């Protein structure tokens, strides 16, 4: 996120752009005015989980962050397996030549 | 939460990402201004 560099696929629910992001906005933040006459008129400002919340809100499996300095790598990893069996049996009585 | 790392499944009635924002923004904050001429303007907030 110093640059603007990143391998990014959107295939997976998980993209590391909306992540990194929505992990800055979550910090705590202050505005230190220093205004110096109150010569230290600091501020904080806890973070906002929106965007974080957003972007971990398809994830299915695992999506792993690994810090490396200046650079994150995100696995992503998963594994479905369904099956459904279903029987059905309708049955009528009926006269030779009728509806039913 | 400190990363964004999750093994999530949403099969189930609970996402652990959820579960932890919640969590957090249930917690109790202190907004402390030092805006030192009142030298320690604090204040403290309930969480949601």
């Amino acid at each position: 996120l110093e640059s603007g560099s990143v391998i990014q696929y959107g295939n997976t629910g998980a993209s590391i752009g909306n992540v990194m992001i929505g992990l800055e906005e979550a910090k705590d933040t202050t505005q230190t005015k220093a205004v110096y006459f109150l010569r230290n008129e600091t501020t904080t400002t806890k973070g906002d989980y929106t965007k974080l919340a957003s972007a971990l809100s398809s994830i299915q499996g695992a999506a792993v962050s690994i810090a490396m300095g200046d650079w994150t790598a995100l696995i992503n990893a998963v594994s479905n397996d369904s099956s459904s069996n279903i029987l059905s049996s309708p049955s009528i009585t009926v006269m030779d030549n009728g509806e039913a």
